[PDB]
């Protein structure tokens, strides 16, 4: 299957995935000047007050932290949206070096990683459901610099070591994500895809303008993650991001 290798990279998921050449594939690069300015745009609204993390899992690809998702925990509502989404789960894509990590790009500005907060429509009832829409999701982008640290991801960097290989979980409980948001919840937004097979063209993406950083420290525990399974041989996991894609006509507004 599928990876971020030379014989199953991000060039060959197409083959399995004919829509990674489609009308709304993500990522893209943000041109700032390009960027449209739209009044009509209402600040974000999140709500993660009540929020109620689960586990953290190792798939194989990147590490997600899951959340309870059953009830109006942790919602994201206002901005481009209509509705309220559920938050379902995080997970980071990360570089080998401090140059590249991230998916989306500013005027072509790489940052070490990106964090995606993925959230599904609650009218369609589940995520299943949602990824069945054109407006099923919505993921929130957060670029990664390396300066100092932050201390609201110190608990998921302590947790990696009994995650490191593909396959393995542990009990995660107690995680506020709040500690991961910038100070300002402007952004850019636009229609586009999940960024890893199936590549589905569901999401509404609010991307933030301002990174949040982390120390070298902390992005250098991410890079210790294997791809593979426990008793295989090692592959870290890094480069696990996907490179901008052709933004064919779409529009990129701005809320600033
Ligand atoms: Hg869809
Ligand atoms: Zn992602």
């Amino acid at each position: 299957h599928w990876g971020y290798g030379k014989h199953n990279g991000p060039e060959h998921w197409h083959k399995d995935f004919p829509i990674a050449k489609g009308e709304r594939q993500s990522p893209v690069d943000i041109d700032t000047h390009t960027a449209k300015y739209d009044p009509s745009l209402k600040p974000l609204s999140v709500s993660y007050d009540q929020a109620t993390s689960l586990r953290i899992l190792n798939n194989g690809h990147a590490f997600n932290v899951e959340f309870d998702d059953s009830q109006d925990k942790a919602v994201l509502k206002g901005g481009p949206l209509d509705g309220t989404y559920r938050l379902i789960q995080f997970h980071f894509h990360w570089g080998s070096l401090d140059g590249q990590g991230s998916e989306h790009t500013v005027d072509k500005k790489k940052y070490a990683a990106e964090l995606h907060l993925v959230h599904w429509n609650t009218k369609y009832g589940d995520f299943g459901k949602a990824v069945q829409q054109p407006d099923g999701l919505a993921v929130l982008g957060i670029f990664l610099k390396v300066g100092s640290a932050k201390p609201g991801l110190q608990k998921v960097v302590d947790v990696l070591d009994s995650i490191k290989t593909k396959g393995k979980s542990a009990d995660f409980t107690n995680f506020d994500p709040r500690g991961l948001l910038p100070e300002s919840l402007d952004y850019w937004t636009y229609p586009g895809s999940l960024t890893t097979p199936a590549l589905l063209e569901c999401v509404t993406w609010i991307v933030l303008k301002e990174p949040i950083s982390v120390s070298s420290e902390q992005v250098l525990k991410f890079r210790k993650l294997n791809f593979n399974g426990e008793g295989e041989p090692e592959e870290l996991m890094v480069d696990n991001w996907r490179p901008a894609q052709p933004l064919k006509n779409r529009q990129i507004k701005a809320s600033f």
